[PDB]
């Protein structure tokens, strides 16, 4: 039972008040359109997760546009259709009471190649360098080889950054977007000394290295506001080759100045609404450089997780503790953590079925069974909505 | 009683064999004659405290040079008198079975301007500012107004250190030299924001900050080796106008930096005999950058630190404990921290007395009397060991 902490203590994040400091992170589960238009199941499955929840929910990792991507199957907020089902899906989060932000996704060098030359774009990272073998020859037996972007590519991904930040607040009605700078994707690629080896002013040192993020913060804060920006950190991570504490420069120093200068942002008036982080090693000088709003995520409801859920949401009045893979099999969390309700154990195998309903929309309430395989939500073909 | 501590468990340092891990850090007292050469109570003061140790003793901070100081009565290890007198004392520590390392003083714009004025030396800083309007005050009307350091003002640091490292080391016969990088004198004030405005190669961004402390390190490493080099740092300290917590760029990644950058030397081949440290405010992260021998000094002996300092040196098996103050007191510190006997409370009034030997003799060893301030001791004038 977690109602006695504060965990369902109210906070003011951004401009909007949650009533509860659970969230959903961003989980990206590719059941969208093969045109990546937002489908009827994503929509009752945001939906369920935000009535009697009153919090607020992250959108899967959502491709800013076409050059941002791709993955099949996979969201994106650029064409005026993904833009219109968005917006359905946040007017009835909101309906039912709940918040959400979307966190706006961009692969880089980890993106499917071939599909990237099937819709005719390159295969771009900071420098010409592949994470693994196995991603090399995929590329060049796609015919799409990596390639350090140009000054103008650059300057076109900053613009997309701000197009998609535009159409996800302005149009869509999110409360806030969020940044994805983690897990090795493309600005993380940038932060990478492993990933990065630019001589130009992205590369070459932690102030350069950090620079693109930077001015992607610092543009979309222009666009939008601060209280509606967000971005995710994943310093120790060593995902997609990453450096984690292997780096050549250790990202105490690389993330720690990172958080400084967003700390000093905010220092000037430009305070971001939250700041993600996942937990592991120890992100508690994380804490020590960031003062506002702080969303902790990984392993809380472990059954070692918790009594770190408590201490850390305890800890301080700013910190907001995301749980995703048990929010993917209980569309009812927040009142099952709130009176202390067994929780459905989550199945990895159904993480990624594309465009399935099948351990997507099949999980049950509280005390009730999970559908089957065969079962007529499990079997029925998404549609999209827009 | 502390004996069944990691306190009192052996451990290697550089190539020295330490019988325990209690540390007398650095401790300016001011004992030394007008031209800075060491004197017979220093040499029975540092005598006395390697008795009965066998642990590490930390020589007051010492200028490698006239332009390194100045300070009334400081140390020195810049002529041969000098060098031939802090040889002496450490003949008589390893003598008396303990092992010595001679921490190196550069004051920059903490300075005294008369007393480098009345030396024909310039005061010197990176930038041209002050940390407090009253050293302003004492500057200008000395006629010795602060300088940023020119190009070459600086390699003849750089120089001075290789210099003053050999004399301790080679001549002397030292067992390491830490370098003073903390507490807001030159090289601190090359860190600090606060302090460094340069747009050179030496300011301007974490990288160039830190530029000359590492290009000092590996100049004296390559020297006298990397098991005879150490450093002090203090990221929270603010005395003398040092930015701390406030510093435009957080500490957390700029001595991150510098701590990164001394792993990288140490996974390299060239691993510092030890760090240094002064100590939400929490060190943690830095011994999660830094994986060799730690020396944590500050607050210790409070009955708040006691419990710190059988959790810090518990925690791990590369961690030394300094305790300065009370080693001031008590020259058998160590027999009394091993048997929980009480401690001689330390008198801050003599902490500085210039050139006397009343409350630095004085203190006689568990269950002795303080010598009276006439007493034939206290009343005598210290002579040069030359
Ligand atoms: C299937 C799946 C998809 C995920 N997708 C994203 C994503 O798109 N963006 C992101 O930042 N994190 C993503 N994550 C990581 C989660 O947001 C979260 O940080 C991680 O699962 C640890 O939290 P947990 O222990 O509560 O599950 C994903 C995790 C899973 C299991
Ligand atoms: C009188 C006095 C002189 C000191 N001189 C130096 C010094 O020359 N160099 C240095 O790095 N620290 C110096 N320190 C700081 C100590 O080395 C130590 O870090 C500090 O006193 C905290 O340790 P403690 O709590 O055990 O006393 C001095 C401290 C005192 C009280």
């Amino acid at each position: 039972p977690l109602a006695d902490t504060n965990l369902f203590k109210p906070i003011k994040v951004g401009k909007i008040e949650l009533k509860n400091r659970l969230v959903f992170p961003p989980t990206t589960r590719f059941r969208n359109t093969s045109d990546f238009v937002a489908t009827d199941s994503m929509l009752s499955y945001y939906s369920q997760r935000a009535e009697n929840n009153g919090g607020l929910l992250i959108t899967e990792a959502t491709f800013g546009a076409p050059q941002f991507g791709l993955y099949q199957n996979g969201p994106m907020i650029y064409t005026d259709r993904q833009v219109e089902a968005w917006k359905k899906i946040v007017e009835e989060v909101h309906k039912k009471g709940s918040h959400i932000s979307m966190q706006l996704w961009n692969l880089g060098r980890a993106a499917d190649p071939k599909l990237l030359k099937e819709h005719g774009l390159p295969f771009l990272a900071p420098s010409a360098l592949y994470f693994s073998e196995e991603s090399k020859k995929a590329a060049e037996e796609a015919g799409n080889e990596v390639q350090a972007m140009t000054l103008e590519q650059i300057e076109q991904t900053k613009k997309d950054y701000v197009n998609a930040a535009k159409n996800a607040i302005q149009k869509a009605g999110f409360d806030m977007v969020e940044v994805h700078s983690a897990h090795g994707y493309l600005l993380d690629q940038f932060i990478q000394t492993t990933a990065n080896k630019r001589t130009d002013k992205y590369g070459g040192s932690i102030e350069n290295r950090a620079r693109l993020l930077l001015e992607v913060i610092d543009l979309v804060i222009e666009a939008v506001g601060a209280d509606h920006v967000a971005v995710r950190l994943s310093p120790y991570a060593t995902f997609q080759g990453s450096g984690g504490v292997d780096a050549e420069v250790h990202p105490i120093a690389q993330f720690g100045y990172i958080l400084s200068e967003l700390e000093r942002r905010a220092k000037e008036g430009k305070r971001l609404a939250y700041v993600s982080i996942v937990e592991p090693e120890d992100n508690s000088w994380m804490l020590q450089i960031w003062k506002g709003v702080v969303l902790r995520s990984g392993g809380y409801l472990s059954e070692k997780g918790i009594a770190h859920l408590i201490k850390d949401v305890n800890a301080d009045d700013r910190t907001l503790i995301g749980c995703s893979r048990y929010f993917t099999s209980n569309p009812d969390l927040p009142n099952r953590l709130r009176d202390g309700l067994p929780l459905t154990p989550y199945d990895r195998s159904r993480f990624y079925k594309i465009f399935s309903n099948d351990g997507y929309l099949t999980w049950g309430k509280y005390g009730e069974p999970e559908q089957p395989s065969d079962s007529a939500i499990a079997l029925k073909t998404p549609q999209p909505l827009a």
